[PDB]
């Protein structure tokens, strides 16, 4: 029968020369316990799978032609309104993005191949409202913002333990400022 292919993402795609067909590969994969199907003009896995859930939620798997990288959407029933999208590229980086009942991004989720990670919130008008990264070297900073699109509160946080911390009041000049270096000499 058929031969199994690995993809970035931690998935198996089963590819087949089709039959009934005419120089086509079917593919079949099983993802989060949902069966996805489609065929390819390739040998190698690439070509785009897909499901329906239960609720006529559909699943779109693509797998670019060079195996480097896999998107993962989930899609309402009207098949165009993203619930949620996955893709991961073969050096291990990733993006999930999840998104509000009306397709408006709601968060992203980055991680990169040195496992830094990158954190964002949307509000419902779909702006940055928080931002949250951090870096190999265990860096790490926090970036709150108001409703008026201004960052109001900052936080980074760096290898030696240090930190500073600083409050942005309704004009865009610094508010507080607490800077903590060595041991824990503050300011």
């Amino acid at each position: 029968n058929s031969v199994s292919v690995d993809l970035p993402g931690s998935m198996k795609v089963l590819v087949s020369k089709s039959s009934n067909a005419d120089g086509k590969y079917d593919l079949i994969a099983t993802v989060d316990a949902l069966e996805l199907s489609g065929t390819s003009d390739k040998n190698n896995g690439s070509g785009v799978l897909e499901g329906v859930k239960a609720d006529a939620s559909k699943v779109k798997l693509t797998i670019s032609d060079d195996l480097g990288q896999t998107t993962l959407e989930v899609f309402k029933s009207d098949g165009s309104t993203l619930v949620s999208k996955k893709v991961t590229s073969k050096d291990k980086s990733s993006t999930y993005e999840k998104f509000n009942e009306k397709g408006e991004l709601s968060e992203k989720y980055i991680t990169r191949a040195d496992k830094s990670s990158t954190y964002e919130k949307f509000n419902e008008k779909g702006e940055l409202s928080e931002k949250y990264i951090t870096r190999a070297d265990k860096s790490s900073t926090y970036e709150k913002f108001n409703e008026k699109g201004e960052l109001s509160e900052k936080y980074i946080t760096r290898a030696d333990k240090s930190s500073t911390y600083e409050k942005f009041n309704e004009k865009g000049e610094v508010s507080e400022k607490y800077i903590t270096r060595a041991d824990g000499t503050r300011l």
